[PDB]
C-alpha cells in the first residue's frame, strides 16, 4: 500500500560496479547495495559512504550500502552483476571462462537466494557465456537475465563517427549484433548521423577503420590506463539498462538475450536487438539480413559455442 | 561578431578528486573540460577522459573531455579546478608534505595564470586552507578570484549524519561549518536545522556531539576504509556545485575558503567562512554574530591555519 | 508489467491542472491522467496530446491522455484534485464554499470506486474546507488525503527574500502554518538565508513588507493577470508533494494536515510541519511557539472553522 | 575584466507559446529571461513572469524572469525567440492574418535588433516561413542568425505515433519533415526508423500512410480538440531544443527554417530543411539525396510557400 523505492543491488565494487551505484543513486532510480567479498568490505563500506555523503550537495535521495552479507540485498528488484576479471590483450579466453564462471554461479545462488524475484543484469566477461551461466545457475525464465555488450560498443562507434564527422553524438547512431571484438557483427546499413546512412558521408575504409578501433575499443582504454580496464561507459551502459527496466521504457537496446530459434539459433545467448521494459528482455527482434551479415554471425555464433564448450 | 561558445573548466589533477570532478562536469553540461596530469600519468589521463567521453551517447549529454599534460590546452579557461597534490607518505614529516604541495601549488599556478589570465580558481588541494593562499599569492589575482573548497564538503557529511539520525531527507537539512579542514573545521549547531527547526530541539546534545565530532572525523573515517587515498565523490560534488555557482552566477551563500582583511578579526589568511559565490567568484564574506564559544573555536582553527602558514618557505 | 509505471490522475484540466500535467511527465514521475467534466472532454484530450508530442523533443518516456470517464483512473497510485468553479460575479462566499463541497464529494466517491488505495493531494480552495470534505467522503486513513497551500506560501516568501538579499532561491528557507491569505501564519523565526536568521539580514519593516507580500501573494498574481489565478508555483508545489510521496523522500514540508491533538486542535485540516513521504502524512512536527505564535495560529484555526461551518 | 555573467533569452509574444516557451527556459536555467508582450498586457505578462519566479524555490532553479512592454529591457539579448502574433478570430481571412503578422514581424524585429545587434533570431510565428523571410530582411542579419521552428515540432508529431504504433520509446525512433508548417510538409518515411531500423519494415503501408497524414494534420487536430487556441506545449518544447543547440553550440543535425540560396535547387525562400544548428546559429544547410518523388513533394511544398510570400505586402 506503501510507495516504496527500487530496490538495485551491485556486486563487484570495483570501478564499474562504485561507478554504476554513484550514477544510479544520483539518479534517484532507487536505493543501492554495492556488494563484494568479505576481504573488501571496508572499502566497499567507505565507497558506498563517499556516494552518500554527496546526496545532500548533488541532491538525491537515495541510500547506498556497502556490505559483504547478502541478506542486504533481500528483495532488490534489479541486481547488476560486475564481478569477476576484466578483458586484457594477449589472454587466455579459457582463464577468463574458469575463473569467472566459478563466481558467477556462487554469486548468482546468493541473489536468488535472498531476491528470488529479480531482474539480472550481467556485465561479467565473457558476457555471453557468463549471462548463460547466470541463467541455468538462477533458474530464471530469460526475460530476467539479461547481459551488456552492445550498448557500450555503440557508445564507442558513435563516439568515432560523432568526432569525424564533428556532430552531436545526440544524431549518430550505430547498431550491433553479437558480441565484443572478432564477435561484433555490426551494420553500418544501419547507422545513420541525422537520419543519413553513414556509408553516403564517410569512404569506405574510414569506416572500417572506425569499425576496427570499435572492435579493439575495450583495449584502446586498457592501454591508456595501464593497469585497469573501461568503467565510465561500460558503468553508463548498464545505467540505461537498468533505467529501461525500472521505467518500463520499451527502450530498443542490443542486449545479450537467450534465443529460442530467432536468427535460427536455440539454447545461447547472442547479442541481439531486443526491445527492454518492466518484464526484461520483452522481444528479441529479427531482422532480415544479407547473406553476408547471416555469414558474419553465424561465425560470432561459432565463438559463441566455442566459449559455452569451455564451462565445466 | 561573437558566436555562442561554450564554458572551459580545466581540471588539474586526474587522480581520483579530479577525474570524479570531471564526469560530473560533462553529464551537466557545464562546458568543455580538460583533465590535466603530470607528463608521466598523460596516458591514464587520456584514458579517462575518452573513457568519461564514450559514455557521452548513452547519458545524452554534449561535453569534450580531454586528457593531457600541455597545460597550453587550458587556454582561456573560465575556471581551473585545483586537484594537483601528493599524500602523506609514511616516514615524510608534516613540514615535507606543506613544502611539496606548496611548491606544486606555485608550479600549477604558474601555468594556469600564463594560458588562462581571466580564469577564476578553486583549489581543493591539502593542506586547503594554506595550499589555497600559497595559489593566490603566486597568481597576482584578486582575492574574490581564488576560492578554497572545504565547508561545502563538511556540511554535506554534517547533513548526511543528521539526515540519517532523524530519517528525513538530506535536501531539507542544513550545517555550517567554519575554520579549517579535518580536526580544526568549526560546525556551528546553532544555524544548523531539519526543515528550519533548530537540531537542538530535534536530537539531544549528547547524539548531536557525536554528530560533530563524526563530522570533524569524516576524511579519517574514509581514509580508515579504503586502504588507498582519501575520499573523492563528495568532494568531487562539492567542487561542482561551486563551479555551479560561478558560472552560473548564482550567489548561492556557502562556505568557501576565503582571504581575509579584517572579517572576524583576521587578516593576511584563508579561512573558511560564509561566502556569497557568484560569478565574480567571493562576491562577499558574510561576518555572523558569534558567542565566546563559538568565537574561541574559530580561534582555536585560525592557530592551527597560522602554524601550517610557518611551514610555507 | 512487474515494473509497473506509477499512475497520476489530475482532476480538472485547467491552468493548475494542465501545468501540474505537464511538469509531472517531464520528470517522467508516471502515467498521467488529465480528468475534467464531460463537456471540456475535448479541451482535456487536446492539452494531453499536445504535452504527449513534446516527449520526444524533451526526451520523456510518459503517457499522458485527457478523459471524462473515470475508469481511465483505475488504480492512480495519487490523485491530485484541482476541480472547481471560477467565483461567479453575483455569488456569495458561502454558496462558492458550498458549490466546490458539491464537487470535492462527486469527485471523491468517483476516485475511491476505481482507486481506493490512493493518496489524495487537494489543492481547490476553500483547500482547508475542501481538503477536510475529501478526508470525510472518502474514508481513508488521514495520512492518505492531504492539502497543498503552505509550499506556495514559503516559495513567494522565499522569493521575495532571495530578491530582498539578492541570492539563491536555493538558500532561502520559510515557514507558513495555518490557511492562506489573512489566516496564514509566516514564522520568520523558523526563516534563514544560508543558515542565518533572516531577523540578523533584514530590517523588522522589510520583514513586515515581505511577511505581508507572502500573505497577499495570491490577490498580487489575480490583480496582475486580470482573468484567472495563478498556476505555475500553484502546480510547482503539487509537483514537490508528489514527489516527495512517489520517492519515499520524508521531507519536512508545511501540508494541510488532519489534527488530532497537534497544537492543541482536533477534528480540523490546518497548514501544520510535516514530514511527507511513501505514506504521505507520516507525522505532524509540532513546534515550541511563543505566547504570539500561538495567538495568530489560533486566529487563524478560527477562520478555518468559519469556512467549515459554512459547509452542508 | 569581466565577470562570469548568465545568458539572456527574450521571449516575444507572452501568450501560450511565449510563456510555456519562458518557464521551460528558466527550468532548464538556460538564462534570464524577459517576457515581451504589448503594453495592454504589461501586467498579465508581469503576472505569468512572477507565478513562474515563485516557482523556482519549489523546483529549485536560478534564473531572473521578468515581462516588460519595453524593447529596453532586452537590451544585450543573446538569443530573441519571436511568437507574437495576431489572436486568429473567427471571420479573419487569410490575407488579414499574413498581412497583420508581417506588419508584426517588421516592427517588432526593428525593436530586436536595436536593442540586441548580435542576437540569434528563432521565429515561430504563422506563416512561419513567410514570418521567417519577413524577420530576416528586416534584420539586416546574415543567414545564420535567423532560423523558423517548424520540422522538430513536425517530426516530433511524427515520432509520437510511430512509437504508439510500435508501442516503443519515443527516444528511438527518428523522422524528418522538410517543408512549411502546413498540410505541405513533407514526412520522409525512408529516414525514419525505430532503433535505425526502418520503419516500412515494421509498420504495413496504410499505417504508415495514415501516420504521415496525421502529421500533415498535427496542428489541426490540437486546434479542433482546443476549440479556442493552437497547441503550445509541443510547440514551446521545441523552441526550447533550438535554443538549448545555440547557447551549448552543440551541432545537432535537426530540420530548421533556414535561407537557402542553391541547396535543393531553390534560392531567395525560407524552407524547413536539415539543419547543423550550434554556436553560429545555423552552420550548414545538409542537402539530401531525394528520390523524383521526393523532389516532387518539395516542389510542391515551395510553392505553397511561394503563395504566401505573394501575399507579402
Ligand atoms: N560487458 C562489457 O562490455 C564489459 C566492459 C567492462 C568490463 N567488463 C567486465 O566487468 C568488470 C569490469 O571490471 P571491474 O571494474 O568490475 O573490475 P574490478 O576488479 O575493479 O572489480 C570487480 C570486483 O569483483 C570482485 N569479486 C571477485 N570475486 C567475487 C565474488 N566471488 N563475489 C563477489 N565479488 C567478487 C573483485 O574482488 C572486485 O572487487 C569485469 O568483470 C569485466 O569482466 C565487461
Ligand atoms: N579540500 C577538501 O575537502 C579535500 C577533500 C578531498 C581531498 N583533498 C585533497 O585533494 C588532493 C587530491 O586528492 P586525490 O585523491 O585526487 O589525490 P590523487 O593522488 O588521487 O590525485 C592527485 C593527482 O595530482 C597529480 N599531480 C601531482 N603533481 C602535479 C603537478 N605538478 N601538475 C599536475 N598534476 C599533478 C598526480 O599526478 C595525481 O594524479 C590532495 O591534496 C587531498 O588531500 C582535499
Ligand atoms: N491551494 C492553493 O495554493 C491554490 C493555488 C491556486 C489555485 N487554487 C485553487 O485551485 C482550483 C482550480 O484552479 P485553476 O486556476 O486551475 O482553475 P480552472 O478554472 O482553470 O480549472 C478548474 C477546472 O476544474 C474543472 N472542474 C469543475 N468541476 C469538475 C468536476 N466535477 N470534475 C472534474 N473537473 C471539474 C473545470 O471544468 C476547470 O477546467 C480553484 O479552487 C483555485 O482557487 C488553490
Ligand atoms: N511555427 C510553428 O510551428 C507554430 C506552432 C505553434 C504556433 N505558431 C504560431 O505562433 C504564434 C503564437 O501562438 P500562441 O499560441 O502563443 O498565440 P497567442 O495569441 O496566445 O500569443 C501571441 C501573443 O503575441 C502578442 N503580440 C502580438 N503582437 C505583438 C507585438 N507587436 N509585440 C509583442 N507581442 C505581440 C499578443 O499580445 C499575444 O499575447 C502564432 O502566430 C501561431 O500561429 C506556429
Amino acid at each position: 500500500m506503501a510507495m516504496k523505492r527500487k530496490k538495485i543491488s551491485v556486486i563487484g565494487a570495483g570501478f564499474t560496479g562504485a561507478t554504476t551505484a554513484f550514477l544510479l543513486a544520483q539518479k534517484e532510480l532507487g536505493d543501492v547495495v554495492l556488494v563484494d567479498i568479505p576481504q573488501l568490505e571496508n572499502p566497499t563500506k567507505g565507497k558506498a559512504l563517499d556516494m552518500l555523503e554527496a546526496s545532500p550537495v548533488l541532491g538525491f535521495d537515495a541510500n547506498i550500502i556497502g556490505t559483504s552479507d547478502y541478506a542486504d540485498t533481500a528483495d532488490s528488484d534489479i541486481v547488476v552483476i560486475t564481478a569477476g576479471i576484466a578483458r586484457k590483450p594477449g589472454m587466455s579466453r579459457d582463464d577468463l571462462v574458469t575463473t569467472n564462471q566459478k563466481i558467477m554461479k556462487q554469486v548468482t545462488k546468493e541473489v536468488v537466494k535472498y531476491s528470488p524475484n529479480c531482474y539480472i543484469i550481467v556485465l561479467t566477461n565473457p558476457v555471453d557465456a557468463m549471462t548463460y551461466t547466470v541463467f541455468k545457475e538462477s533458474g530464471f525464465p530469460k526475460n530476467r537475465v539479461i547481459g551488456q555488450s552492445g550498448v557500450l560498443d555503440t557508445a564507442r562507434f558513435r563516439t568515432f563517427v560523432a568526432e569525424e564527422l564533428n556532430i552531436s553524438v545526440k544524431d549518430v547512431t550505430g547498431f550491433v549484433l553479437g558480441g565484443h571484438g572478432d564477435d561484433m557483427v555490426p551494420l553500418v546499413r544501419y547507422s545513420y548521423a541525422g537520419g543519413i546512412p553513414l556509408e553516403k558521408l564517410i569512404p569506405k575504409d574510414r569506416l572500417d577503420a572506425i569499425v576496427e578501433r570499435t572492435r579493439k575499443g575495450g583495449y584502446e582504454i586498457v592501454n591508456l590506463l595501464g593497469n585497469g580496464s573501461a568503467y565510465y561507459a561500460p558503468a553508463a551502459s548498464l545505467v540505461e539498462m537498468v533505467e529501461a527496466i525500472l521505467k518500463d521504457q520499451r527502450r530498443i537496446l542490443p542486449a545479450i538475450a537467450y534465443l529460442e530459434g530467432e536468427y535460427g539459433y536455440e539454447g545461447i545467448y547472442l547479442g541481439v536487438p531486443t526491445i527492454l521494459g518492466g518484464n526484461g528482455i520483452e522481444k528479441v527482434i529479427e531482422l532480415e539480413l544479407t547473406e553476408e551479415e547471416k555469414a558474419a554471425l553465424a561465425k560470432s555464433v561459432e565463438s559463441v559455442k566455442n566459449v559455452m564448450r569451455m564451462l565445466e
